[PDB]
């Protein structure tokens, strides 16, 4: 029970406007052929072009909402819309384009998937909430077959050209005419009472309907994430990695442990409240602080209250020193909090569009995260980039230009110039938080932080 078997039925009721007189009685089998693609009993890697919401979301990377709107069924022109935010016209003869033929289109269909999935994954998901006319459009872009490989190197095909008769991946497919192999899933089969924009509307806000087809393609992909990912959340699934996760990870340690021992060293709390993800361990170990630890997960849907996070009867005075928000998304930050917070509008590869202004970040797991707010941050100032070390000026063991830095915080740049060991590091710990704050991350830190505290840590 790993695909999703061809004879598995299909609810055709939400089909029956676009297709009258079509049989309640239906399996992926009967659909399939219907939609004029032949499976010949094939035992070579697709077995449906229709997968279980299991597989769907452990492809989340690949899921394109898609949605067909007739303009006017083999008489009448198309407009073919993507979560791309793309609509195309085609004629049987936000980007809104002038109708085309078939032929032309599909071309670019074939460009705006490789551009958008090149760099997330090895397939496509087209993400439906099926009527009809976007399953009988999918004939004129998409052939089927075995699994193949591409004819440029070792990636799985999902692109053939009929004009040279070859496949090719996402990133070698320039040219290529057909869609090969693509998968697909119905949201309308996951048990829905009324039309897509009556159910996408009670948990998001920020997706209109301009009545345009890539408006739908876009509220079916946020109804998807949203029920997968925010209503119902599986940490237990792993995601391969596709960029920088490793040394955004790695980054993300260091920045984590520089910043609290230099929060430590500099306002000597005696107590440090930890709050965010249970399996947490003290980021500064040789630490003297009272260090305690307050279970939250990371929440997926709205940002935590404060309220609710710290009231209804612990150390009970979250006032007394200060509190580590490290990815634990609150509503409003206490004066007294350390805080790093994801901004969800960063573009990247690994962060995708989410539901109500949230992204879902995926780096080795999925995490869905609350709207980037500037207001959380209202009590706190932005974390200024420093560099501290109470290390040893010893080299051990990369060619040498003199570091000059006011933000070097160390016993040789007190004493006038940077040792080659320390100016290593710092460039080492200046590339590491570069990558963490590109990635998307950013820093917070209550008013009276001052580095300047730091110079007297060397005596
Ligand atoms: C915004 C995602 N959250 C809540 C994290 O804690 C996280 C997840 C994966 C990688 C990293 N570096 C951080
Ligand atoms: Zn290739
Ligand atoms: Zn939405
Ligand atoms: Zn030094």
């Amino acid at each position: 029970p790993t695909h999703l078997s061809v004879d598995t039925k299909f609810k055709t009721e939400g089909l029956c406007v676009d297709i009258p007189g079509i049989p309640k009685d239906m399996t992926y089998r009967r659909l399939i052929s219907m939609m004029g693609f032949k499976m010949n009993y094939q035992v070579n890697g697709y077995p449906n072009m229709f997968i279980t919401r299991e597989e769907a979301i452990r492809h989340v990377r690949a899921w394109i909402g898609f949605d067909v709107e007739g303009c006017h069924g083999t008489n009448l022109p198309l407009q073919l819309g993507f979560s791309t935010g793309v609509n195309l016209v085609a004629v049987p003869t936000p980007l809104m384009y002038k109708g085309l033929p078939w032929n032309v289109v599909r071309i670019k269909i074939v460009q705006m998937l490789s551009d958008t999935l090149k760099n997330l994954s090895d397939r496509v998901v087209f993400v439906l909430w099926a009527h009809g006319f976007e399953l009988t459009s999918m004939k004129y872009f998409v052939k089927i077959g075995p699994e193949r490989t591409c004819c440029l190197c070792d990636r799985r095909a999902t692109c053939f050209s009929t004009a040279s008769d070859t496949y090719a991946c996402w990133h070698h497919s320039i040219g290529f005419d057909y869609v090969y192999n693509p998968f697909m899933i119905d949201v309308q089969q996951w048990g829905f009472t009324g039309n897509l924009q009556s159910n996408h509307d009670l948990y998001c806000q920020v997706h209109g309907n301009a009545h345009v087809a890539s408006c739908d393609a876009i509220m079916t992909r946020c109804l998807a994430v949203h029920e997968c990912f925010v209503k119902r959340v599986d940490w237990t699934i792993e995601y391969p990695i596709i960029g920088d996760e490793l040394k955004i990870n790695a980054a993300c340690r260091k920045v984590q442990h520089m910043v609290v021992k230099a929060a430590l060293l500099a306002d000597k709390f005696p107590v440090l409240h930890d709050i965010g993800n249970p399996k947490a361990i003290k980021c500064v170990p040789q630490a003297d602080v009272e260090w305690k630890f307050y279970d939250a997960q990371p929440c997926s849907d709205k940002a935590y209250k404060i309220e609710e996070l710290f009231y209804s009867y612990h150390s009970d005075k979250f006032t007394d020193g200060v509190c580590l928000f490290w990815n634990c998304n609150v509503d409003r930050y206490p004066a007294n909090s350390i805080v790093c917070r994801f901004d969800t509008r960063v573009l990247s590869n690994l962060n995708l569009p989410g539901c109500d202004g949230g992204s879902l970040y995926v780096n080795k797991h999925a995490f869905h995260t609350p709207a980037f707010d500037k207001s959380a941050f209202v009590n706190l100032k932005q974390l200024p980039f420093f560099y501290y070390s109470d290390s040893p000026c010893e080299s051990h063991g990369i060619d040498y230009v003199p570091l000059k830095s006011a933000t070097c915080i160390t016993r040789c740049n007190l004493g006038g110039a940077v040792c080659r060991h320390h100016a290593n590091e710092y460039r080492l710990y200046l590339d590491a938080y570069n990558m963490m704050i590109s990635a998307g991350f950013s820093l917070w830190v209550y008013k009276q932080f001052d580095t300047y505290n730091l110079w007297n840590t060397f005596t």
